[PDB]
RNA sequence: ACAU
DNA sequence: CGATGT
């Protein structure tokens, strides 16, 4: 009902879907960019989203915050709280690299722990996730 | 349909 | 317009 303001917000951006997938996390509330993602060749738009959210709870890990995490993808809120990115784009040379850092995700996802929420921004009513390239 |  | 997803 209320944004949370006191958050970390992440976004993937896209050139294509398939095509050029970075991802970027700010701060809620100042729009400070605190994340930002070397763009990767080839992904989808979810992956990205996927990845996101996964750097997303490692960051906030690391710097033991316990601030929630916005997302405004279903399926990537989805995924990550199956530590399972459904995602069906081909595995194959030209999308290894995605594949890997969401192989890798999935993998921290599986072995580490973390008490923060993962958010529905809800677009509908707030506008643009902060973190919208 | 909903979310991108 | 087409693509990624639940
Ligand atoms: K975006
Ligand atoms: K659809
Ligand atoms: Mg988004
Ligand atoms: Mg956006």
């Amino acid at each position: 009902e209320e944004i949370i303001w006191e958050s970390l917000s992440v976004d993937v951006g896209s050139q294509g879907n398939p095509g050029i997938v970075e991802y970027k996390g700010v701060d809620t509330k100042t729009g400070e960019v605190l994340f930002e993602r070397e763009p990767i060749p080839i992904g989808t738009n979810n992956m990205g989203e996927f990845l996101a959210i996964v750097h997303g709870l490692r960051y906030l890990k690391e710097r033991n915050s316990r601030k929630p995490i916005y997302s405004d993808s279903q399926t990537a809120i989805k995924w990550v709280k199956d530590k399972k990115a459904k995602s069906t784009l081909v595995r194959n040379e030209e999308t290894a690299l995605i594949w890997k850092l969401v192989d890798e995700a999935e993998e921290w996802l599986n072995t580490h722990t973390y008490e923060t929420p993962i958010l529905k921004w809800q677009t509908d009513k707030w506008g643009a996730i902060k973190a919208d390239y």
